[PDB]
């Protein structure tokens, strides 16, 4: 399914971002995605380097309002990633509103609040047309899922997704190695009972939406 | 000559060997080379079909000329094996083109420094001379060209990489060992004593070289 060799490499080879002053080959766009949800919240923040993908942040979160914390957990990850990578100059963010578009709306709003208080930046959100035929800041996930998974798998096995040394994770880092933790969940992927899959799904997606195809669904919030 | 990328990537891609606990495709064997007099030493191993640098030394030289050279080489090694327990054998080549005899003393001294300090199989590269005496040194001739060609070809293709925590005692704290070798890499056209040590180490990792290594 997913090759031991591809997994190993993912583990023992991470990109030493803080080693160079030559940024001329990395992205400048941080792309982030979050699965909200007994269950857990997944957050992944990725960017490009040459023709490859760099994971800069992972959160997986368990539980005053669910919604205020969820927002704050993610805003915290972004302001730290951004801090460590000054070549970044734009945030493209996608919030899965799949079980409750209502809540996810506020969560978008809240994240932007937090981030822009901290730091000066472009902040766009994944905007999809609602029921009154009107654009909102949530991702409704569905028929793409399959392509997205079958894409990562392949991208993964060929070594295109790489972690960074200085990857930020305030939820996972004090208990596990973000990356080994992630692997336990990649190890668990299947094509299409008790298997929290929220971290990996968040990764997969945050990697799929970076294309040109979706370059326009992101829009000033 | 060498890509602006293959450098850039060397700088920012290093093996983090201690999150893994497989070592299923890790080179158990560690290859070491040294060029005597600037003197240069390189500890090198294999990952799958690619190479890693584990350790690096450029030492400048009070008497007992051969003892310092060897003692320095040895310290690196024991530091390096201590960090990578999967390492279980040792293939050391000691260049000797000025004096061949002094090459052989340095050989035997390194041998003693290690086996005193740790229990491990240790082979040296051998070469016949006047009397057909298979003697524990490597003589470096027409191959330099070849070996270096292979190296360019390998390094551009991204197969020669560094361990994120690699040993250097002779270098590390006013210079970064990686940046330090890297400046010597931008020099090569087919002083330089370190990179030659690197070029040779990797070169000797090849199966076609195995029988030349024996128990000293
Ligand atoms: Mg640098
Ligand atoms: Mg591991
Ligand atoms: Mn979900
Ligand atoms: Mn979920
Ligand atoms: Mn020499
Ligand atoms: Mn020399």
């Amino acid at each position: 399914l997913i090759t031991d060799q591809s997994r190993e490499e993912f583990d023992i080879l991470r990109y030493s971002t803080l080693n160079t002053n030559a940024y001329d080959y990395f992205g400048k766009t941080l792309y982030v995605y979050l699965d909200p949800a007994a269950s857990g919240t997944g957050v992944a923040a990725v960017g490009a380097y040459r023709h490859q993908f760099l994971i800069y942040g992972l959160e997986h979160f368990f539980l005053e309002s669910s919604e205020v914390a969820i927002a704050e957990c993610a805003a915290h990850m972004i302001i730290s990633v951004l801090s460590l990578h000054p070549y970044l100059d734009e945030l493209r963010i996608a919030v899965e509103g799949n079980t409750n578009q209502a809540a996810a709306v506020r969560i978008a709003c809240l994240i932007r609040q937090s981030v822009q208080s901290s730091t000066l930046i472009r902040v766009l959100f994944y905007h999809t047309p609602d029921q009154n035929h009107i654009e909102q800041p949530f991702y409704l996930m569905g028929r793409d899922k399959a392509l997205a998974v079958e894409q990562f798998i392949s991208r993964f096995n060929s070594g295109y997704i790489k972690a960074s040394q200085e990857l930020v994770s305030y939820t996972i880092k004090l208990s596990h190695d973000p990356i080994e933790y992630l692997l336990e969940q990649i190890q668990n992927l299947h094509r299409v009972n008790r298997i929290s899959d929220d971290l990996i799904i968040a990764v997969i997606m945050a990697t799929y939406l970076c294309d040109d195809i979706h370059a326009i669904r992101f829009r000033v919030s």
